């Protein structure tokens, strides 16, 4: 039965990691990953997380299954983060949240829910997006189409091209928006642009799907949710897939949420029953440890304060590295202006390096970026900045 | 878009739990769950698990993502449990294991892998099976057909009817077997019956899919895997979905494995690349905490010994409750022989109670079984046995 199965293709991001591990040279610089790294180049467990895990070790008396939708406090804390305390969506009980195995799991649950229970056939994603979006939606039987996003000429949002692209989307199509810290470009809509998109989406009959992988990494928790909240003010229905992997440093514990919003409480509860059915037929119920850590932190004043400061420290270190990168390239004699990097948000930027320049950076200099030119700014440190920028200047 | 979604149906097992929670009467007895309970009626965290979690708290320095297939040591320990240390399958590198979110997650991964990469259209399951089998396979686009299993007349395996049922299965169909502790009946094939089935499956061209939810709860770790190993001796290809929920008391941490076996190392690696693709498009990579606990225990002589004794204690307590149940029914004056209960294995038995007798038990006596008559033997204690058996005698 398995004799003639074709091997799955290499995969751009995970394949690069395989190459970095096989490479035994000494001065190597990894900008090709999707995790935060601190000034020492490590991805530590957050202190707030360790404190929460100690509390769980001391206090948990059972591992009995969670509900299909997971820990209730986790859902409540998630909705407050997304929509704001005192949001009409929360007051009117228009939103239901399922705890999921990561943001990826949330996207998969959303896709299965939509494929099985609605007329949705098509999801629009930005060009470029995280390559896993296509894989997730396709696995549910949904077609993926691209909308213009990235202005490759000046590394900004091509807003006119975006609008014109999305004219082809029909009423009842889903449109995926990265809520902040776009992956891979780090280019986000301004608030006014979000507001323009919110109005257009209502007019055109799109179902918005927001993906929040990095809430807190652009400007702050509340600011980063502005775009979502502009949509939420205008729409009867939307879905949010959110992740706590980066902002809690909980990658491998698989901590995410799928939040369903409908016009009223009766409708959302009915629809959510089918979202729960989609989860039941997938992994039954979600993993407790990471989500319990998040709920424990978010619901405790002391822990939440420690965590919010840790998140602020990550956001600020990335901002420092953006500035340092631009400054250092200038003083090492780079032949183009890199100031666009300062305007980009979160973990990722498109460097504007060509695929051949990135190949040369890996082969000649041991500097690892994704083939698209995506760099993880959190992979930069004061200690590796000079060699990194020297290598980049050399390939320009 | 969500206006006319139909609510998902009630669900027999989870719905009963909802009824038990709403019921505020005092002497209630819950036999309707799928978790182990000790003599105090609680589902404790195992001591070996607490010790392992303390070690992780003290020693983990990152939560960076696991590989798509999870922790390597977890995979190795899993294959040894299933196939035996020194199995030819392991020596010949014919097996690859992905860590998954629970046994349910493993079944889903298997189903998605098969739907996308093989000619499989149809999965055969026992009548009765765990109702989630149908939901999982159907969600992947696979048809489910039933084979005869339970002899409702004398509460034994109807082996002739089973064989005759499976004559309708075509070459290339999947046949699901519960490896031990059948859910819901607790009726397992003898070794000779397993051997007969293994031979028939080779002859007929079935792909065996084993589901192991309760390894160690029938007779012991090695004994409970005998049936699987009889199949593994005969087949080029099979899949195993296994769970550590019950045998490690790790239900909510979602700890399972999907193990793919093919004719040789080249073939299994190629096929497994597509199993990894199926995981990537679902939840990306698996939750680390519970699987790390299992790997930590299984790979440490001291912890493994503590755990194996805890598992032995659970297995033995269930056996004591089976005997006590039969004895107590006899002395309370039951009008039928219940000796079949002693021959059944693991958490579950079919009581032979009718749907109306179970309704009456809930409404009049506050005794909760599943509508099919499934009881969780681990829900029985020395303290609740007399009232339980008095209620049963009353409805006969
Ligand atoms: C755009 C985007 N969406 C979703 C995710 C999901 O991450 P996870 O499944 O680890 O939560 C990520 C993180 N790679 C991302 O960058
Ligand atoms: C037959 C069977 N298969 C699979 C499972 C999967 O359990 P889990 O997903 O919690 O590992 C169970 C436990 N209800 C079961 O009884």
């Amino acid at each position: 039965m398995f004799e003639n199965i074709t091997a799955a293709p290499a995969d751009p991001i995970l394949g690069l990691a395989d190459l970095f591990r096989a490479d035994e040279r000494p001065g190597k610089i990894n900008l090709g990953q999707g995790v935060y790294k601190d000034e020492t180049g490590k991805t530590p467990v957050l202190t707030s997380v360790k404190k929460a895990e100690q509390y769980l070790l001391e206090n948990e008396t059972t591992k009995n299954y969670l509900g299909i939708d997971g820990i209730p406090e986790f859902g409540r804390c998630t909705q407050e983060l997304l929509f704001g305390k005192g949001s009409a969506l929360i007051n009117d009980k228009r939103a239901r949240t399922a705890q999921t195995p990561g943001g990826t799991g949330a996207l998969r649950v959303a896709a299965d829910f939509l494929a099985k229970n609605t007329s949705v056939k098509r999801v629009w994603v930005s060009n470029p997006s995280w390559p896993n979006h296509k894989s997730v939606f396709n696995s549910a039987g949904l077609e993926v189409r691209e909308y213009a996003y990235y202005d490759a000429e000046n590394h900004t949002l091509d807003f006119d091209a975006l609008i014109n692209s999305l004219n082809e989307a029909q009423a009842g199509d889903v449109v995926l928006f990265h809520g902040c810290c776009h992956n891979p470009t780090g280019i986000d809509p301004t608030l006014e642009q979000w507001q323009t998109l919110a109005q257009l989406s209502v007019e055109k009959g799109w179902l918005p799907l927001f993906d929040f992988a990095q809430q807190g990494f652009a400007r702050g928790l509340e600011e980063d949710a502005e775009g979502l909240r502009a949509f939420a003010a205008m729409h009867k229905e939307l879905i949010v897939a959110s992740s706590y992997s980066k902002n809690f440093g909980l990658y491998n514990e698989r901590v995410g949420a799928c939040t369903l919003v409908a016009a009223d409480s009766e409708t959302v509860d009915r629809a959510f029953s089918q979202m729960k059915a989609a989860i039941y037929a997938n992994y039954s119920n979600p993993p407790a440890h990471g989500a319990s850590v998040v709920a424990t932190i978010l619901s405790n004043d002391a822990l939440r304060a420690i965590w919010e400061q840790e998140l602020t420290d990550m956001r600020q270190r990335i901002q420092r590295m953006r500035q340092l990168f631009v400054n250092t390239l200038q003083e090492k004699g780079a032949n183009r202006d890199f100031s666009f990097i300062i305007k980009q948000n979160g973990m990722f930027s498109f460097s504007g390096l060509t695929k051949e320049q990135v190949l040369r950076l890996r082969e000649e200099f041991g500097v690892y970026a994704v083939a698209s030119g995506r760099v993880n700014v959190a992979g930069m440190t004061p200690d590796n900045m000079a060699p990194l920028c020297e290598a980049i200047v050399a390939v320009l």
